[PDB]
């Protein structure tokens, strides 16, 4: 029931429709307005009513929703008004480029104790959006996703935006600046070394079967490189957003072996076959990877 998972759902609702295009705009935090506009696949006519049986029930539960869409093979798009069971009130042809678009208005509205807690406390959740949204942006190559917001009476003022670049790299530079980008170094994948395999507990027939797959950017562990918290550290797992403990604690504490008073700047994917994972998120031969990991931290903190 917080705005980032709302906010996540209609993304990937957007990225499984396929689309290249993804814009985000909000009013008042969010508290007045949550828009996501895409240029995917569309909705077909035949799978309308089918629409809300996910995200879409639980929102028109939850807040006024309004979806205009349009299919690759529909003539005219169409818009709709959504009531609080996901009946569909409003059905009117809306001409529109192929894609979708969903309007959450005011939510919360039908719970006032869970729409206060939204007002009260909308700095810490807006910043946890932020967060995600800052995920995705990098993660998603070849997309354009850009974030606007609007204040009460205030202009409106863009919050972020990528263009579409193919690499996770300049992902990054779009979203916090190249001078950000000055501090990373790439990460660079080793083999387990025999002393953090003896710390792990792993042989070399353990770690024979190796198919983990890891990539991203790291502060250098120069002194003053690294950042005062742990504002910026991404990390995937297939592409998808997520947060392992056991890997932040380990990147986090092997840069602290060598910046004892700083964080560092993460972006880290991990690719790994599908069913090697679980519902917390487990992971087959974990200690592998953190294995893998710590090796190469220090092969490429080390001077």
């Amino acid at each position: 029931l917080s705005l980032s998972t709302a906010v996540k759902e209609l993304v990937e609702n957007s990225l499984d429709a396929g689309a290249t295009n993804i814009d985000l705009k909000l009013k008042d935090y969010g508290v007045d307005l949550i828009e996501v506009s895409d240029n995917g696949c569309g909705v077909e006519e035949e799978n309308f009513e089918g629409l809300t049986l996910e995200a879409l029930s639980s929102l028109c539960a939850l807040s006024d929703v309004t979806i205009s869409t349009c299919h690759a093979s529909a003539k005219v798009g169409t818009r709709l008004m959504f009531d609080h069971n996901g009946k569909i009130i409003q059905k009117t042809p809306y001409p529109r480029p192929r894609g979708t678009t969903v309007s959450v208005q005011q939510l919360f509205s039908t719970l006032p104790v869970r729409h206060k807690e939204f007002q009260r406390n909308i700095k810490k959740e807006y910043a946890k959006m932020v967060q995600v949204l800052h995920a995705y942006c990098i993660i998603s190559a070849g997309i354009r996703v850009s974030c606007t917001n609007q204040l009460e009476q205030g202009k409106r003022q863009p919050v972020v935006c990528t263009g579409g670049s193919p690499s996770i790299k300049e992902n990054i530079g779009s979203v916090f600046g190249q001078k950000q980008l000055q501090s990373l170094i790439p990460f660079v994948q080793l083999p387990p070394s025999d002393s953090v395999c003896e710390e792990y507990g792993l042989s070399c027939s353990d770690a024979l079967h190796n198919l983990f797959y890891i990539s991203g950017f790291i502060s250098q562990c120069t002194h003053g490189v690294g950042r005062s918290s742990t504002d910026r550290q991404f990390f995937f797992i297939n592409r998808r957003p997520c947060d392992p403990a056991k890997v932040c604690r380990l990147v986090n504490e092997v840069y602290h072996m060598y910046n004892r008073h700083q964080y560092p700047f993460v972006v880290l994917n991990i690719s790994v076959d599908s069913e090697c994972v679980d519902i917390q998120i487990l992971l087959q031969e974990e200690k592998l990877l953190l294995a893998v990991l710590k090796t190469s931290l220090i092969g490429m903190f080390d001077s």
